[PDB]
């Protein structure tokens, strides 16, 4: 079909999607690092504005998607303890 998409096809989901997206990029802007705690993180993003928006994301979403951002981090850290299986 059309590659270019228009249309008020997709816009319930859409709303939210926004949100998810949103989050992960402020987390690995805001919380570049990987040596940070939820709490401290969550109490910061709570200040940040998009935050608010992302209220969308229960607080277990949030959490989850924050504490992945870290470890993922870690992973592209060049030195970090032996992790194989």
């Amino acid at each position: 079909g059309s590659s270019g998409s228009s249309g008020d096809r997709e816009r319930e989901q859409h709303k939210r999607e926004e949100a998810i997206q949103n989050f992960k990029a402020l987390l690995s802007d805001m919380v570049r690092s990987s040596d940070v705690s939820w709490s401290d993180t969550r109490r910061t993003l709570r200040k940040d504005h998009r935050w608010e928006s992302g209220s969308l994301l229960e607080r277990e979403e949030k959490e989850k998607l924050f504490n992945e951002h870290i470890e993922a981090l870690t992973k592209k850290k060049r030195e970090s303890g032996p992790s194989s299986g």
